[PDB]
């Protein structure tokens, strides 16, 4: 990623918890969009429908909040906490329901790692 | 829209509010950025940049918004609520800047109008 | 939606076959989310994986088209041509695979009329 | 990324090309994200207006493709090709603009070596 790159260079420039929460946004949305569709090719499909939502779901808020902490957030009001507690949530629930097929399904161990990662990662950039 | 039509052949279903916020959402999500690219173009950009980024936020989150609640929840946990109530608090935040900005630019006292909408379909829809 | 209201206001500005098409993307994109969605929850679910993925390709093309034709794209090299008909051609397969199911899941034809809706509006804009 | 990992474990699964166009359809959408929030940032804001404009174009057809592209395709029509093409061609001319000033606002330079590396490896997956 060049997310430490082009931080370094905005005109309103370090924060390494908001680079690591931003580059596990990205690694997260992708990784999410993988397992609902390899979930999708799987013979048991239908046993991993809520996985499949809460993928889709992940990989969606993954990318907004990827892109709003890729932005200048001023001083006032902004939403940025709130998004990255939201990713946080969310990732947390993907995480949940990716770990319990984990042991049947490779690509949803993977997922629920990367998910549990990207939780932690936006809960701190929060702190 | 089609929001009303595709819910009620959803295999899984009437939800009036539901459906409020879900057009509500999409029809942000274009306005804002509209708004946004029409700040952009003015000979007074400078002015407007905390607009244009409010605005790009709010398109993000309006599109993701309006993506996940149109999908099943289910009856465990969900992140439904939590991103309908982020997307009020960013149809809040961009009203306001918009708002600012009305009375100079048309394009801002629409869009302010629009998240107004917004925000009261999706704070209605978390009750 | 609030598409020709903005048109009308931007600094760069009518342009009836562009607000046609942008009103059709992000109706689009949400019909084909809810689509995909509702074909998740079918009994059949796995005779329908392929119109899922289509459902999702669309979705997210559609509300790529739709924002950038709500930005103004010069008179030198832009990708909005390039992009309209890019979303044209999803409109199209995506379809033809609604279509196929529109005689066992009202979902699908709904999907479908509007993606061939979609279709042609993008397809006139490119003229 | 878990780009390489995910594919190797969905069910209809190696491929290189694959895996790079991928990665740099993240990478390039956060960096063009990234580019258009300094870019807005900048004194020079006003000078910028067409640079930010592509890059907005870019973060989104960069997002669209890398998450179709992380999606089984099938034997079949699919829109991969046309697709990782058009990607490619936003690629090119975000590139351009970014170069442009790429001597005056460093975070330019970067989005534009990203942008051609991404051009690269779209039109690279598409042989």
């Amino acid at each position: 990623m060049h997310v430490e790159a082009m931080i370094s260079k905005h005109p309103q420039a370090t924060d390494r918890s908001l680079v690591q929460c931003v580059e596990m946004c990205f690694d997260c949305a992708q990784t999410c969009a993988a397992c609902a569709d390899a979930c999708l090719g799987e013979d048991k499909v239908a046993d991993l429908r809520h996985c499949i939502r809460l993928n889709l779901d992940c990989a969606e808020i993954c990318v907004a909040a990827g892109s709003i902490a890729s932005r200048a957030a001023g001083t006032e009001e902004s939403i940025l906490r709130t998004m990255l507690q939201t990713c946080a949530e969310m990732c947390r629930m993907c995480e949940e329901e990716c770990r319990r097929h984990a042991g049947n399904h490779e690509h949803c161990r993977i997922c629920a790692d990367v998910c549990k990662e990207c939780e932690t990662a936006c809960r701190s950039a929060t702190g």
